[PDB]
């Protein structure tokens, strides 16, 4: 249950409608495969205190296989290692 303890741990870091906003972005994602959009979404929402930084890392579960490389090497410009 790693997809319900992300949405339960996000709905709490984030509030109701940042936590809707990151679930649209990944609705969005699953339609165009456009890794640079949802990325951008979820690091508006996670970046903005330190203590959410994980929540950035921990995104990757939703991230396509041909993303993965990328969104890593990105998170880990904007944050550092997880």
């Amino acid at each position: 249950h790693a997809v319900s303890a992300y949405l339960a741990d996000a709905r709490r870091a984030l509030g109701s409608a940042g936590c809707s906003q990151l679930l649209a972005a990944l609705t969005a994602y699953k339609q165009d495969d456009d890794l640079d959009k949802v990325l951008a979404v979820l690091a508006a929402l996670t970046t903005a205190k330190p203590e959410d930084f994980p929540l950035l890392h921990r995104f990757s579960m939703f991230v396509r296989p041909h993303h993965k490389q990328r969104f890593s090497q990105t998170c880990t410009d904007l944050t550092g290692r997880p």
